[PDB]
């Protein structure tokens, strides 16, 4: 749920392994 992944799940894939999809936001619990 914390986005401290800073990663966009604009294309459904985030690189940090934990991190959740919220599309379009990748958020780590």
């Amino acid at each position: 749920g914390v986005p401290i992944c800073g990663e966009t799940c604009t294309l459904g894939t985030c690189y940090t392994a934990g991190c959740s999809c919220s599309w379009p936001v990748c958020t780590r619990n």
